[PDB]
DNA sequence: CGGCCTACG
DNA sequence: CGTA
DNA sequence: GCCG
């Protein structure tokens, strides 16, 4: 009744399980600082099936033929049901790998690898990174230098803020040209740790080029703190005004061809999780190959012309989601 | 047993 | 590798 | 870790 793809289901932002899915997406960010990226899929999707229930798991009974939940995540689930805790979990949650690696992966511009080359050399705290300028990307230092307030959850103040002068930007670099936000702010998220815009014109190919112009624009108005520069995605760090002061952001802006719209509105409104499901479903049961340019089909060669998302789910043989319901 | 999303910067 |  |  559970369907096994986390795209074949509803997912809303607010579940009745946060305590158990908590819990197994501890494991899954351990399996992952461990370079198992299987055993962090699988507890992900565990805990995304829970936020998919209609009520509150109670009772061991309730897991039985639920996808993703085999003897590994059900011991988890029994032991936080009959004593509210689960030793694995706490073990987890207080050693001190696990803290220094969400610490480090935690900063902009390092991932596991990174993570665990630092960990591995003997290095635990911010203050160690600092100390040892040389061993950092000019990405790291930026992420590094602002770390403070991109800890700071993103708010819809901000967005707002964010997208009228991203609106500003992009309408003096391309007349027509629009902005859209994507992200979890689109799936219905009250915060986020960046912002996220997809920018295109509805005349194919007038919007090659684009994201340079905007982007010199923006740090010509002093908007921009961090950016890496041809190039239609950039990651960036926006100098935000705020009543007196300013507050670095993280801002994501991502240029894409009108042809090209549906598949990137779905690809960047997400959840990571949701579309990584919905690209391995369209491969392994449509034959489909996916991603935010197009959906192929690599017998004929021929890209699915989509003119919506709705479109997009539809030649999946999927049931419409709203990214309301993408919260996977 | 092997697979596990995707590709741009 | 990073985005993640 | 779970599944096809
Ligand atoms: N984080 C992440 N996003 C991914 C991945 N693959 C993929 O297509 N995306 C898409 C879906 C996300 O909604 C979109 C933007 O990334 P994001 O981290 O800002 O996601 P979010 O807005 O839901 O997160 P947040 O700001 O609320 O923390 O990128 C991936 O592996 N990780
Ligand atoms: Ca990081
Ligand atoms: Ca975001
Ligand atoms: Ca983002
Ligand atoms: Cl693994
Ligand atoms: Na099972």
């Amino acid at each position: 009744w559970m369907p096994a793809y986390a795209c074949q289901r509803p997912t809303p932002l607010t579940h009745h399980n946060t305590g158990l899915s908590e819990a197994l997406e501890i494991l899954a960010e351990a399996a992952g600082f461990e370079g198992s990226e299987g055993r962090l899929l699988t507890f992900c999707r565990a805990a995304s099936v829970l936020k998919a229930l209609p009520s509150p798991v109670t009772t061991l009974s309730q897991l039985q033929g639920l996808p993703h939940f085999g003897e590994h995540s059900s011991r988890v689930v029994q032991e936080l049901l009959e004593h509210g805790v689960c030793e694995e979990v706490e073990r987890v949650r207080r050693s001190e790998r696990y803290q220094t690696m969400k610490l480090f992966t935690q900063i902009f511009g390092v991932g596991v690898k990174t993570a665990d080359r630092w960990y591995r050399e003997g290095l635990r705290t911010l203050d160690d990174l600092r100390e040892q300028p040389q061993k950092l990307t000019q990405q790291q230092k930026a992420g590094l230098q602002h770390h403070q307030d991109l800890s700071t959850p993103v708010l819809r103040s901000d967005v707002d803020a964010l997208q009228q002068v991203v609106e500003e930007a992009v309408g003096q670099a391309l007349p027509g040209a629009t902005v859209t936000l994507t992200g979890g702010f689109r799936r219905g998220k009250l915060q986020g740790h960046d912002v996220d815009f997809l920018i295109t014109h509805p005349k194919e190919g007038q919007e090659a080029g684009l994201l340079p112009r905007v982007m010199c624009r923006l740090q010509d108005q002093g908007l921009i703190l961090y950016h890496q520069h041809a190039f239609e995605r950039s990651f960036c760090i926006f100098r935000l005004p705020q009543p007196g002061s300013w507050k670095a952001v993280r801002v994501d802006l991502v240029v894409a061809p009108v042809s090209q719209f549906p598949f990137a509105l779905l690809g960047w409104t997400g959840s990571d999780l949701f579309q990584r499901e919905l690209r391995r479903f369209s491969r392994k049961e449509k034959g489909l190959w996916l991603n935010s340019h197009g959906l192929f089909d690599p017998e004929q060669k021929t890209f699915f012309q989509a003119a919506s998302e709705e479109d997009i789910f539809r030649h999946l043989g999927l049931e419409y989601l709203p990214p309301e319901q993408r919260n996977a």
